[PDB]
């Protein structure tokens, strides 16, 4: 059964309103530790939006701007990409790479569930035993594609027929491995 | 408010990641579609996209054979998806902060269409109702900045602040 | 046909402009009445260069931060001097231009003349990289091998690489 | 003088080209040789593209990761197609075209003949900005205005902003 | 006196070796709690390098490969960005934006003393209470060549004089605040 | 090992933030500088520097005056800087790396000089010496490999893995 991104996020998730002051947020997360902060949707259609350690160090100190006068609503990420309770962690992970973030609500429907970041998975993933090749099931696929093609048209006991099988098996070892 | 579900495109083809790029475009052509959503192999496994930048910059500008390559080398998975109630300037913003251009719209498991910067530009209502973004944000801002100036200053002054408030909630509407 | 397929023979032909004065409301207009992406603008003058704005231009700049169109001008989004396409460049060619500097649409000019408009629509459905694929500078790595088997065939004897040059000639 | 300084008043004549199938090092030699921060990449025919290398290409895909320059070729680090600038673009109007497309330097092009290379440096050096500042799309926000105008004054009097397409207009 | 680098920075630094596996780095990672590790000069003129949890899980983890085979060397930022631990800590946010990193080693000449992140910053710099605003004294020194230029043209009793100092007279209020 | 101070441009001229973008540009255009650095104001301030491609970007392509605007406005600071000692081929990494052009050379507080990738093309050792980056990681890794392998299989077999050692010895020489 492959890892969650519900196994493995930070649970205990706190939010904040899109019109509190960044000072506000800033005390919020030093006293929690908390390197990112979900803003609270305002009705049952409204996105999630997420405030970040990054937003506030690059927008608002690198500037020296004012963090009891600037809003939430002026760094914030709103809507932002969210993440599935049931999404695998190498997908998470290529999520993430891909978006360029660093961390999300996990969110099931409309509903908040806690934030996965990449110290979660740094920590928690069992990437390093268990590491997963990405769309190993759609190479698969493929290679069977291939090996019938092949030895449809050069023949079943052919060489290049058994080499293209070979690529299936190979996929296949590593898979269920 | 406009959503997503009532500007996006219905009609949506899926492929799966094991098909050449040449059985994506072959599709993509036949029906003139500017992307495909890859459906999950199985309950857990995320919705992705192949788009005509996808195809464009990592198959035709290198010159590759579209006949070898196959989708699941130049897709976007997982992929940026859309609630079908997400507010279309909300779908504008998405886009823009993550440099997309189309994305699936799912409920729950189910996919419901695709939305595109496309049926944004010709069916949102943008130009007849401009959305100040976060302007409800504001609103409660000021709210609070005017609490803040009655129990400090007095209540008239205060009275300055109150009026900021008006002139929002006015422009909201 | 065997030749290497060209832009102007892929593109779309029809090609309405704007001016840059324009308000962003009057370009949005222009492109539901026509299904426009892209809409060219216009040189004000023979030394003035083209410009381009884009449905991502307007999604993204005046869409997703809730500005009125009505107010905005074309000339505060679109890109002036814009990415052009010679009308005979190949369609290969025109990814990669597209991929590299990271834009969909351009205008086709020849000389001072505007042609139509080509996008990475107008190649994913019309492009022939499907029947004809043809690595990018194949060209290039045939002239750099033959002449290594020239120094090749010069140092270590005419009698010792060469199939090289013949097999990547009929790829 | 009052007219807009063009891309062929600043540009550096002298462009030696090279071919896409030479080596890495073959390039650096002739650039350490005449002091050359690009190399304009000669078409293989009529109908093939402008491209160019340049000492970025050369120090980030090459020097960076320690490849041996003898043995790439320089097909394998240069942009083709690349960006080019018409001879008559506005000095202001190519440092614009730099900055959307994130290049430094472009072969100066007239139709398929290559006249030379414009780069940063050339409108660092060469260009008039410090004595004839002028902002982009002036020239835009005046007819806007001058129109504005128009409905202003129809709807609320002749006798009653129009200053403003005067001022712009001496700026 | 301006907080430093060195002040805010995490004092505990852990280094590796380029030569040890991705597993390495991430077994020593999590037994610390650490989302850097400083990557050791080889001999004392060999630059600094750095690994970060965004480097494991973008280009380890998002492509299932495998951290046991892949080694550090792979992965790493060599050389990397550094922070001087005098380095005013609105100016370590600045860099942090502009070379879009969240984490660098604090050195002081070949000297490793501390590695400094977005979290140090946002968990214990005064960005709240001291917003400085950046290049605030240039400013002051071009408002004031401004201030000269207008006066000595214009008159020493004009309107105008009196404007342009009045730039000079709020940026300086706001600088000793 | 060739050394960026063998290879900077040793005449360096610096500006304050507080010029104008025009008293940069005039600098330049004297001297043929592609970068100012600017002067730490005081002894915990960073060294900073402004480029041709700060100016032409920030000021050029928009048409701004560059009598009006200001050095700080357009420069970096702080900016990357590159020691005296650093390998140039660390140089040039360092470079792709951060996606600058140039940078100031320091030793303690100390400006020395500017380098740039033009420093890097005209008098890098690079063509006829190629530095693979991190070659001697690759000889540990391939060390600790084989040990892994004599204690696993045994005193030979332990010996395929001791050759390949070599073989990268060799090419670091
Ligand atoms: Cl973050
Ligand atoms: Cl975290
Ligand atoms: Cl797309
Ligand atoms: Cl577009
Ligand atoms: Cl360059
Ligand atoms: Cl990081
Ligand atoms: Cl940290
Ligand atoms: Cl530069």
């Amino acid at each position: 059964m492959v890892l969650q991104a519900q196994e493995i996020m930070t649970q205990n998730v706190v939010t904040i309103r899109g019109s509190a002051t960044v000072a506000d947020a800033v005390k919020l997360m030093k006293e929690k530790k908390l390197r990112g902060l979900i803003v609270e949707p305002r009705h049952e259609q409204d996105p999630y939006g997420i405030v970040t350690e990054t937003d506030i160090v690059y927008k608002v100190a690198a500037f020296g701007h004012d963090p009891k006068t600037m809003r939430v609503y002026e760094i914030m990420a709103k809507p932002c990409v969210v993440v599935n309770p049931e999404l695998g962690v190498e997908y998470v992970a290529r999520l993430f790479a891909q978006t360029r973030i660093r961390r999300a609500p996990v969110i099931q429907g409309k509903t908040l569930l806690g934030i996965i970041s990449v110290s979660d998975i740094l920590f928690k993933s069992d990437f390093v035993e268990k590491p997963k090749r990405l769309f190993i099931e759609d190479e698969i696929e493929a290679a069977r594609e291939d090996a019938r093609a092949i030895c449809a048209a050069k023949g079943e006991t052919s060489p290049d027929c058994a080499a293209a099988w070979d690529v299936v098996e190979e996929l296949q070892a590593e898979a269920s491995h």
